[PDB]
């Protein structure tokens, strides 16, 4: 289900974003990195990168701009905390590409666990930020399972 925040678990989740909104295609470049380094199978997923050797596209503007791209929804997801509306919107209009193809729930959660481990909060602030990652997957699953309309 959808779980607002209490005005602690807000400030919480802003805070524990802040490091990654203040260098956010840095960390979006290493985070993406790390996730289709432990998590291989994912990165035929993306056309643009298939068939090289993960080393050979992690510098390309491909390999960036895919990265960024996951980054910066989060960041405007971040962005309307406090905002519930505003959030659903944000994942509703990403969530597109996505009904359409091949891609598990086991991959979305993965990735949500590489960007958990860079960031290294607090129990505190990682309750708050699972909070907020749980309305992400609860608005994005409805989504890909065809019920976006809720949120468009
Ligand atoms: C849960 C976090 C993720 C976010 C925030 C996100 C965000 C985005 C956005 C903003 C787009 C482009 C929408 C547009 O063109 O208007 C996109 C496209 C796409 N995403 Fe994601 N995405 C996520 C996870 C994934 C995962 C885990 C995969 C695969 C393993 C994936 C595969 C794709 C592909 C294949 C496309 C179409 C573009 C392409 O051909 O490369 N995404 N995503």
């Amino acid at each position: 289900a959808f779980v607002g925040l209490s005005d602690s678990e807000e400030k919480l989740v802003r805070d524990a974003w802040a490091p990654i909104h203040g260098d956010l295609q840095g960390t979006a470049n290493t985070v993406f990195y790390n996730y289709l380094k432990k998590y291989p199978s994912n990165q035929d997923k993306f056309e643009t990168l298939k068939g090289h050797p993960l080393d050979e596209v992690k510098d390309t503007a491909n390999f960036k701009l895919i990265a960024g791209r996951i980054f910066t929804i989060f960041d405007n997801c971040v962005k309307n905390v406090g905002n519930d509306k505003g959030f659903q919107k944000v994942i509703a209009d990403m969530s597109g590409p996505h009904v359409a193809r091949p891609i598990t729930h086991g991959s979305y959660n993965d990735l949500r666990g590489v960007i958990y481990d860079s960031m290294h909060l607090d129990s505190t602030h990682g309750a708050a930020w699972n909070k907020m990652m749980d309305n992400f997957f609860y608005v994005f699953y409805e989504c890909l399972d065809g019920r976006c309309s809720q949120f468009s």
